[PDB]
């Protein structure tokens, strides 16, 4: 109704925050130079964060853990602001290059100036440079440090501080503005809305990808609604378990059953081979089918080259990359594709107008490949007086270039800066 | 159930706890290698502890502050028991030889194994071995850490943990068995009664000595119940102060006031010249009188030479030192003074037998000053076979020597390892 079938579908999807935790040098000393103790402290903290976020339809999964026992990798300091900035930066150039994860939190033993015990970018979830938070190991009671960490992840997820009239009960909520040991594990009604709205407007993609059981480095917990190595199923505690196929007490399948949760499981048995589990969502998707022996249902799409969106594009890995949609994504609503003559600028091989790079040398487009180099857009309005406009980033010169798989002519799409036949496998 | 004059006199005396605080390397790093920040943290803690103890008639005074900003002087470990043992030993070895104080507390940034945040010796106040405690800077809230420290100092002062039946109101008291952020700043009735009994039974002497205004290393504070440099009076914070003589806001005496506290002060005025402020406690004491120009009552004694203890001793600076009590004070009940022949070992001039030290060289006693060197005693045990026994401490060779002013002959007393006539001013 108010939400597109895309938004609606995104909201109903199960969310997962693949968390990476870091403990600083002071944490290592604080716990007696006992990596076993530091690690344990971190597990206990995640064991508290997880149930807190389950009430927000998000499963927090520790997919990575690092302890700077040898020395800090960033300049951890009294200023929370500077530390956050340095941690996020380090996360972007160092950590994200060797370990994929949706969010990172720094647990430090230092004392931040002021009464705050943490800091996090508001709405930075999934962002390559802002999905981060830092937390002070401010109390001996670990469930209070977990709440502080949950609070920062709260901001990361688009939530603000609870204001005078927000409530979750008789006690303070996770997003309360200040500390207290009366802190509960519940989110206020306001946080619920903020978060929901944030998702509606931003739909961060990374939290839809479920972590592999083998990617979780935290000791398995039976009853946390996530199947971890050593478990066959997990429907929660024996009191909340609604899955007849699973014995919530042992996290083992109940005699007979072959599976429990999933699109390819019926009455505790593998759906029939060739049975449809997930229908196609769009003209570039292909109905998914069960294999009979598996419990999960692999997702497959149409073969690249399938005409889509009223002969305006060709399917590419599940999507329908169109030049009109790209212009809108770069310059906002109203943006239209520039007239053909504008693309001639790509034959220049100049600083912005080219088709590809050999290594660092920009190679001008061929007369026939003009539509596969730099994208030229025109914000359609009475004002603007320039038919040709480009989007450029000094950080990544590839940004603003026509996307691969984009229709560049009849029966042709861009491959590697070249307009080629969609009938040839790509 | 009765109370002796000495006990009541002890109970009535104002108490002081000349406190020495130490911070370990972790504290240094925890506060960004900022000595100002660390010191401020310690002052803040002292600020919460002082009003907590003034209610117990105890005036806390910081006479020492040491921050191990280079290296720990001991191996600070996650085991509390081991860290206490090591700290107390470092205190009894490296700190007391460099500074005189009544009790020391180690404020560490490390985490102690278990739920505890500190440890201290029960009733070890003033003891050179056990007047110590350790406290974990376990919370960002400095007033909670302060309560933890007051708890250890509490143990040091003879208080046990509270029982379910002990109370000080609605919130838990300082001596609560376990942590909690609802902790109050009050001592339960049980703690107050145990403490009274501990004082009547042990009467620790170091807490009777008031520290000089120049011994306090903490920045002067108006409202800390201690008259420091630049203050005329101090009755605590303006809100609590009930002193009709003091201006709590400026720590200045109000208009028409000559004094605020003192045995020779009454209703803000000096008592008349000649008024008795302290009755003589014994035969070597003399009733003291006010000058009419001072709030204090200088303790004057009988003139040295005054025969005391049924002509067995001569008054010396308010006391009647005699060999018979000295032997008991060194070897316990039953010990008596050895026969004259024993003191001849002082003519030796060697290790234990001598009269005094010139510098690093021991001088032997001349036949006449034989009874003014090392004291000789012997136990009453029927199994004792030795007539001459001495007390020796390689730590302080003077310990065990006949006390100054001790009666050595018919009408003579020991001076500087010499038996001189008591008819000469001394
Ligand atoms: C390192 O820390 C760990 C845990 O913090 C210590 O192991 C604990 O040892 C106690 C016995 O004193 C057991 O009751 C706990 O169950 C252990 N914890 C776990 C689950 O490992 C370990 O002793 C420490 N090592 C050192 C040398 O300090
Ligand atoms: C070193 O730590 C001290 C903390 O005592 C900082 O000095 C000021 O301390 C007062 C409290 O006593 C605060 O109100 C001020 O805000 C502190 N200064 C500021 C503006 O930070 C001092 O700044 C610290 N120095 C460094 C290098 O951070
Ligand atoms: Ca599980
Ligand atoms: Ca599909
Ligand atoms: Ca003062
Ligand atoms: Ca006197
Ligand atoms: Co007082
Ligand atoms: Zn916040
Ligand atoms: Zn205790």
């Amino acid at each position: 109704s108010n939400l597109t079938p895309e938004q609606q579908r995104y909201l109903n999807a199960k969310k997962y925050v693949k968390l990476f935790l870091v403990a600083d040098y002071i944490m290592y000393l604080k716990y007696g130079r006992n990596l076993t103790a530091v690690r344990t402290r971190m597990y206990d903290i995640v064991n508290v964060i997880t149930p807190i976020y389950h009430r927000m339809n998000i499963h927090v999964a520790l997919v990575g853990l690092e302890i700077w026992s040898n020395t800090d990798k960033i300049i951890v300091q009294s200023s929370a602001d500077v530390t956050l900035d340095l941690f996020a930066k380090w996360r972007a150039t160092d950590l994200l290059s060797r370990k994929s994860h949706d969010n990172a939190q720094l647990l430090t033993g230092i004392n931040f100036n002021g009464p705050t015990a943490g800091l996090g970018y508001l709405g930075g979830i999934c962002n390559t440079m802002y999905s981060a938070g830092i937390v002070q190991d401010h109390s001996k009671i670990h469930h209070l440090v977990a709440i502080a960490m949950a609070h920062e992840m709260g901001h990361n997820l688009g939530m603000d501080h609870d204001k005078d009239t927000c409530t979750c009960g008789t006690r303070p909520c996770v997003m309360a503005g200040a500390l207290s040991c009366e802190a509960s594990f519940l989110f206020s009604d306001c946080s619920q809305k903020d978060h929901r709205e944030f998702l509606i407007k931003n739909m961060p993609q990374c939290i839809l990808k479920k972590p592999l059981k083998t990617d979780v480095v935290s000791p398995a917990v039976c009853g946390n609604y996530f199947v971890e190595v050593g478990e066959e199923c997990d429907c929660g505690s024996p009191r909340t378990c609604r899955d007849p196929c699973c014995d919530a007490t042992t996290c083992k399948l109940r005699q007979g059953a072959q599976c429990a949760e999933g699109l390819c499981c019926d009455q505790c048995r593998f759906k029939g081979a060739g049975t449809e589990c997930r229908a196609a969502k769009d003209e570039c998707d292909m109905a998914d089918v069960c294999t009979g022996r598996s419990a999960e249902c692999t997702d497959r799409f149409q073969r690249n080259g399938q005409p889509c969106k009223n002969n305006n594009g060709y399917c590419y890995n599940g999507k329908c990359p169109i030049m009109a949609d790209q212009c809108i994504a770069l310059f906002g609503p109203g943006a239209t594709v520039s007239q053909d003559a504008c693309f001639q600028f790509n034959r220049e091989g100049n600083h912005y107008g080219y088709c590809r790079k050999e290594q660092n040398t920009k190679i001008a487009c061929e007369p026939q490949d003009v539509k596969c180099g730099r994208l030229y857009c025109f914000p359609n309005s009475p004002e603007n007086k320039n038919p040709c406009n480009i989007y450029y980033s000094p950080n990544d010169e590839d940004k603003g270039m026509v996307l691969p798989g984009t229709k560049c002519a009849d029966r042709k799409a861009c491959s590697n800066g070249q307009c080629v036949d969609v009938t040839t496998p790509y």
